[PDB]
């Protein structure tokens, strides 16, 4: 399988900035979602989920094909709750029907991150919608009740090393877990719709208590009222992951640069960008544009 990036015919930077702006304005407007958290977090998750089905071994899955739009994928148990981000984006796609699905799902995550004060994430267009049959089977997304070895191993399938895994996990500072969705409940910090290194700080500074939740699943609960999944907790159990946690707890910039590189890589996995392809775009946030 080779998936070559193909620019939406005759669209340029300016065209994409517009899609961005549309997402951004809508994020601003629909702020009541999930008790005032907003749709930022769910979009980040959407982008990650359409991208994590990737398999470095045969090149199946990944964001290119926009397969999330098909039933098999959309109904994946691991994607429970993502339907809210889809619906959010739907009117957007209607406004700009020439964008591919993969491009839109991915752009929304980038947009989400940046509007939430995160770092700038360079983004590339060119994903192409593929047929129903290119839809990966369910089961390629990770489980939350495991440990550091699982995480290490899981992530390797995506070509991500230790440093990338830890940077990527910091997105867990955002949003929260929802019982009806994954059998987990609670946020992991206080700033859950602003992008920061909070995840790392919480992991190192709170006093976590293992407990079983209403769904009969274990989770690490803190006095402050926050939670961490076993997989999140595992970053402090592994000696190699811990030193990285500590690095990010200490320097938000390092965290931002690393996250940026990794998120882009995650969203570009499985895609071949030809030689003449435009460079990656760096979108202006609403604020940078005075909108
Ligand atoms: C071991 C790896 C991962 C596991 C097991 C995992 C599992 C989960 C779980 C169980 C939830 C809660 C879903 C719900 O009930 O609504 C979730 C939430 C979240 N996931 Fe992950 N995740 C991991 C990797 C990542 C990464 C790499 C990203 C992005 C870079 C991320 C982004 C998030 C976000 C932003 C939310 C909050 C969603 C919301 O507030 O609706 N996770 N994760
Ligand atoms: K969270």
């Amino acid at each position: 399988l080779v998936h070559v990036a193909s620019v939406e015919k005759g669209r340029s930077y300016e065209d994409f900035q517009k899609v961005y702006n549309a997402i951004a304005l809508k994020l601003r407007e629909d702020d009541e979602y999930d008790n005032y958290i907003g749709y930022g977090p769910v979009l980040v998750r959407l982008a990650w989920h359409i991208s994590g089905t990737w398999d470095k071994h045969d090149n199946t899955g990944g964001s290119y094909g926009g397969t999330y739009r098909f039933k098999k994928e959309f109904n994946d148990p691991s994607n429970a709750g993502l339907q809210n981000g889809f619906k959010f984006l739907e009117p957007i796609h209607k406004e700009f029907p020439w964008i591919s699905s993969g491009d839109l799902f991915s752009l929304g995550g980038v947009t989400a991150v940046q509007e939430m004060q995160g770092p700038k994430i360079p983004w590339r267009c060119g994903r192409v919608d593929t047929p129903e049959d290119t839809t990966p089977d369910n089961g390629r997304l990770p489980d939350a009740d495991k440990d550091a070895g699982y995480v290490r191993t899981f992530f390797q399938r995506l070509n991500m090393n230790d440093r990338e895994v830890v940077a990527l996990m910091g997105a867990h500072a955002l949003g929260k877990t929802h019982l009806k969705n994954s059998g987990y409940e609670g946020p992991g910090g206080a700033a859950n719709n602003v992008f920061t290194n909070e995840f790392y700080l919480n992991l190192l500074n709170e006093d976590w208590k293992l407990e079983k939740n209403d769904a009969n699943n274990e989770q690490w609960d803190s006095k402050s009222g926050y939670m961490m999944l076993p997989t999140d907790y595992s970053l402090i159990q592994d000696p190699k992951y811990l030193s990285i946690v500590k690095e990010y707890a200490n320097d938000q910039d390092k965290f931002f640069k690393d996250f940026s590189k990794a998120f882009e890589k995650l969203l570009e996995n499985g895609i071949t960008f030809p030689k003449d392809a435009p460079s990656p775009f760096i979108f202006k946030t609403l604020e940078e544009q005075g909108l």
